[PDB]
């Protein structure tokens, strides 16, 4: 690695060490030994440790703080990725491998909140990376557009409930984009964490959203991951939402080659999204338990759940509505990830009813 890069790494390391109140996984795991063992390494595409950690050095409030610029990074900088992955996913040993894909028996899911007293809406998404392309920081504008054409072409073959239309982000008026974000369908722009990871270059070229007219099946193109495949609807019918995602992912997989790793499962830009890449969530109101952000988070962590704001991560709850989802994605099956969300929510509803 060039000397300028080395100097920036040293400054980054010092900045992390000195931030006493920083709680990121990056600060916790980038010890002097780990740092010294990988700071001189570079992947075949030229990715360095600075490309990996810059977003977390610049944003000390990061929960994790690292990203993979390319697939090789996961191993080149394994001394840093491995402990962070183990910590975030609730145990992932050096000898563990992500289990084979398994959606599970959908009929076993339990009807949530039948009276409709708590759950506002349900969503399950997965992420996929196209084989043959690196992650955001290493893409050219030309690649972004080539990928956009490939994905939008494949999606034009979706049928029946999944049939839809592609909407390029350029092309959207300010009001059109705002409404789709306000309604929780479209990804927001200007995320400081992604920007500093060099993940928003050439914005909005190559970015956009595919969705069926009902907006129950959507695919984000070129935001954090190459693809985010999403199933969502109002209410609490997790079974229907999950079945639709399964159907969509099985179909798209037959049409587009995605990157998969024997140890990490499906590859993604952020290590928190490896493995199943699955985030099953509900927008839910638990007034007696959500009397405080922190108290709700501490209850949720006991069930391997994470709490986000109404407009997603790094936002606040509005009107008492929180996004609660399974935290873990690697080292457990797809069925198990959706079950951790379902089981935890079932328990949190029991706790809310008994609270007083
Ligand atoms: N259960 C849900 N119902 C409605 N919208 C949701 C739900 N879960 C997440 N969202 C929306 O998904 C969008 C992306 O939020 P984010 O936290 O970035 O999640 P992701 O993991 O999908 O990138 C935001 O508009 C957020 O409000
Ligand atoms: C903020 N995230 C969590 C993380 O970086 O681990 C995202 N984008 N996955
Ligand atoms: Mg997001």
């Amino acid at each position: 690695v060039d000397q300028a890069t080395l100097d920036k790494l040293e400054a980054g390391f010092k900045k992390l060490q000195e931030a006493s109140d920083c709680k990121s996984l990056l600060k916790k795991h980038l010890t002097k030994d780990v740092f010294d063992s990988i700071k001189n390494k570079k992947t075949g595409m030229g990715a360095t440790l600075l490309d990996v950690i810059q977003s977390g050095v610049e944003n000390l409030d990061s929960g994790v703080g690292i990203y993979a610029p390319d697939a090789e990074s996961y191993r080149t900088f394994g001394p840093l990725f491995d402990p962070i992955i183990d910590d975030y996913h609730g145990g992932f040993k050096l000898t563990d491998k992500h289990p084979p894909k398994e959606w599970g028996d959908i009929n076993t899911l339990v009807d949530l909140d039948p009276a409709g007293q708590f759950i506002i809406s349900t969503r399950v998404r997965c992420g996929r990376s196209l084989q043959g392309y690196p992650f955001n920081p290493c893409l050219t504008a030309e690649q972004y557009k080539e990928m956009e054409e490939k994905v939008s072409s494949t999606l034009s073959s979706m049928e029946d409930e999944l049939k839809g239309t592609y909407y390029p982000l350029t092309g959207m008026s300010k009001a059109t984009q705002q409404q789709l974000i306000d309604d929780h369908f479209l990804f927001k722009e200007g995320d400081r964490f992604l920007q500093t990871a060099n993940a928003c270059r050439y914005w909005p070229t190559g970015r956009g959203i595919f969705h069926n007219d009902a907006k129950t099946f959507l695919v984000w193109v070129n935001e954090e991951d190459h693809l985010r495949i999403i199933s969502m609807q109002k209410g609490g019918d997790l079974k229907t939402v999950y079945k639709r995602l399964v159907t969509a992912v099985d179909n798209i997989e037959s049409k587009l080659p995605f990157s998969h790793d024997d140890r990490f499962g499906f590859l993604t830009f952020c290590p928190t999204n490896l493995g199943t890449t699955m985030r099953a969530s509900v927008h839910i109101q638990l007034p007696k338990l959500a009397k405080d952000r922190k108290v709700l988070e501490d209850i949720a962590s006991k069930f391997n759940l994470q709490v986000r704001g109404t407009r997603g991560e790094h936002t606040e709850s509005e009107g008492g509505v929180y996004d609660i989802s399974n935290k873990r994605r690697l080292g457990l099956t797809e069925y198990q990830a959706v079950r951790e969300m379902q089981d935890g929510i079932l328990e949190m509803i029991k706790m809310e009813k008994a609270a007083a």
